[PDB]
């Protein structure tokens, strides 16, 4: 009546076999998973890595969030220790509900989040120890370094470390070398009731997957992939300043909206109660949200797998569309994986080949096209040593890597080859095509992939 929960994602409990390595998992249980956006993994019952810290020297800043339905949040924008933290989350839900920390039932608690969100009369305000970089901070799982005990040793290693997933095999974002420290690196977070994350999906329609160290669970609320832009049409129409352009990814704008909302027009959503222990796992281009029900303690990451190649490309195109800036060059990644075919996972190098075909294909056509406008000059540029805000297309942003287009009229500035006619009122004979790689240098990258793939 006032809120009808969405139904419970998918939950899997893996055998040790299957949880052994967390590719083959999350290729298994893909068909499934992807159909609702996201899904709960419980680990194998003696699973279990040792979080141990001084809860009086890490220390932050948290943000502060206003708790407003369709208000704008940035989706990366006083001080604490853990200690003085869980301090002021205990005693603060403690007092709002005037019991017992554990003795508030979780649906309680998610009923009265909406209900707080949607009430103008209400100004709650709480705190989100959210985005705190690991690479202070340090994370919750088993690191290399002073001494670790045995069963620390026991999960150094492991693929479900959060620290290992994003540099193993199966992975694509392995082998890049461009700075993506947002991308690379775990994130920690620390909760307390209330505290949440807007509806949003990762950069370049990358997977990720969430711990909770410890602490009271985390709600969530997941939709697939392929309702991603039902979703957006929905959130246009009832708060549209969400979708106005605007500069770096420093600013994106994001919101809480209630599920309901988006149930009534048919965009299907489902939630479920991440508790200490377990994994959420989110799909490429799942949008996803939440609150915290209390203190805890998460640490999540990003990571991309063979099956996300082609929507990395899609995602590339979409920003493009868009005039959304990129966090890295894709084509790029995939010429990188190209140079080191020999020592790419066989299966790896089979997939990297067949979107590096198509990568070869359009950049062909694009460049008979830009061709026949009259750009005749060219010469070859090394576009991986230019700092990022120096290779945007002046247009559509996008990362140049194979080529763009200069002028002698505006020096320094690019477009990419959809944008020729953006970048200066001086005539055509006066650009100049700048390009990684020949065609001819193209194709026996993608012949060394293909002999790697057997
Ligand atoms: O725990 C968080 O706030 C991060 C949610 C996420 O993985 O997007
Ligand atoms: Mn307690
Ligand atoms: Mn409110
Ligand atoms: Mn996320
Ligand atoms: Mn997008
Ligand atoms: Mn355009
Ligand atoms: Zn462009």
């Amino acid at each position: 009546s006032m809120f009808l929960p969405p139904p419970e994602c998918p939950v899997f409990e893996p055998s040790w076999e299957e949880f052994a390595d967390p590719f083959a998992f999350i290729h298994k249980i893909r068909p499934i998973a992807e159909q609702t956006g996201i899904c709960k993994v419980r680990p194998p019952p003696d699973w279990q890595p040792p979080f141990a810290c001084d809860v009086d020297k890490l220390h932050f800043t948290p943000r502060i969030q206003r708790l407003n339905e369709l208000e704008a949040q940035t989706r990366v924008k006083r001080d604490y220790t853990l200690r003085t933290f869980g301090e002021m989350a205990d005693a603060f839900k403690s007092d709002y509900f005037n019991m017992p920390v554990h003795m508030v039932p979780t649906e309680l608690v998610e009923k009265e989040f909406w209900r707080l969100v949607s009430t103008i009369e209400e100004d709650v305000t709480v705190e989100y120890g959210a985005d705190i970089a690991s690479k202070e901070f340090g994370s919750g799982f088993p690191v290399r370094d002073i001494k670790l005990s045995p069963e620390e040793e026991e999960y150094l290693d492991s693929g479900w470390n959060l620290n290992n997933m994003p540099v193993m095999e199966q992975s694509v974002l392995a082998h890049i070398t461009a700075d993506i420290c947002g991308m690379k690196l775990p994130w920690l977070y620390v909760g307390m009731c209330f505290s949440s994350f807007c509806w949003h999906i990762e950069d370049h329609w990358s997977y990720s997957i969430n711990y909770l160290h410890w602490g009271e669970p985390k709600t969530w609320y997941g939709v697939p992939g392929y309702a991603a832009e039902q979703l957006e049409n929905v959130m246009k129409k009832l708060a549209p300043e969400l979708f106005v352009s605007q500069p770096d990814l420093l600013h994106q704008l994001v919101t809480i909206m209630n599920p309901n909302t988006l149930m009534t027009h048919e965009v299907p959503v489902y939630r479920t109660n991440q508790c200490a222990g377990e994994f959420v796992i989110t799909f490429p281009r799942a949008y996803h949200s939440g609150f915290n029900q209390g203190f805890n303690f998460a640490e999540a990451v990003n990571f991309c797998t063979v099956d996300w190649l082609p929507l990395g490309r899609q995602c590339v195109e979409h920003y493009r569309l868009l005039h959304r800036y990129c966090v890295f060059s894709h084509d790029e990644m995939i010429c990188k994986m190209a140079s080191k075919a020999d020592v790419l996972d066989v299966v790896v190098a089979s997939t990297v080949q067949k979107d590096m075909a198509i990568m070869i294909e359009d950049e062909k056509a694009l460049r008979e096209t830009v061709r026949k406008l009259g750009v005749i000059d060219s010469e070859r540029m090394d576009f991986e040593l230019l700092p990022d805000d120096e290779r945007q297309c002046v247009k559509c942003k996008t990362t140049c890597f194979m080529s763009a287009i200069s002028c002698s009229c505006k020096p320094g500035l690019l477009v990419c080859l959809h944008h020729v006619k953006e970048l200066c009122s001086c005539p055509p004979y006066k650009y100049k095509l700048r390009y990684r790689y020949t065609l001819d240098d193209l194709y026996p990258m993608m012949n060394a992939l293909k002999l790697r793939a057997e």
